[PDB]
């Protein structure tokens, strides 16, 4: 049915978390009327909650830090669903600090997952996909659930600008 069944839980969760961390967050939900199979509605909640929490906690910076960096004091967190053909696309986008791709590469080298010699030409997708590696509620589990639903997940991010996580599910 409508994804609002999941999305309606989130405003109070988001607001509670932002408050606790001295963040002002404009949380915008779009496409809440988007319908898809009830299995997906029943299961996508916990993964989305992790992404929202990540954005508030790790993404959106404290107001003082936003001001210091010359960003709007209020951060923006957008949760959207839409139809794209026979798939539904769910996006979680924030205008926070972004994911530090350099830090990912440094850790992958440290963990012996890649050699330094390969770092210079790694694609952005290949870098950000290390986030799904176990040990790198967890981001690994987010991907495992999405893929159990025959979905896919990708991440785009730019330092200091923010992060967008995209989930594609079938309508099934
Ligand atoms: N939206 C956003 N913005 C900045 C981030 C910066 C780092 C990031 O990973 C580290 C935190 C993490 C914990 C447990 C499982 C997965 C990831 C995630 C981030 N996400």
């Amino acid at each position: 049915v409508p994804i609002s069944f999941v999305f309606n839980r989130f405003p109070r969760m988001v607001r509670d978390l932002a408050k606790k961390m001295n963040k002002e967050v404009n949380f915008i939900m779009r496409g809440e009327d988007t319908e898809l199979d009830r299995t997906f509605v029943e299961e996508i909640g916990e993964p989305l909650l992790h992404l929202l929490r990540n954005a508030i906690d790790h993404g959106i910076e404290p107001k003082e830090e936003r001001i210091a960096k010359g960003k709007p004091p209020i951060g923006t967190l957008i949760l959207s669903a839409r139809h794209e053909g026979n798939n539904v696309v769910i996006e979680v986008e924030d205008d926070g600090r972004g994911i530090d791709k350099e830090k990912i590469i440094r850790k992958a080298i440290e963990k012996g997952l890649i050699d330094e010699s390969k770092a210079a030409t790694l694609s952005d997708q290949e870098i950000l996909n290390f986030l799904f590696v176990p040990g790198f509620v967890g981001m690994d589990v987010v991907k495992n659930v999405v893929e159990s639903l025959n979905g896919s997940i990708s991440i785009e991010s730019e330092k200091d600008k923010g992060t967008k996580v995209t989930i594609r599910l079938p309508l099934t």
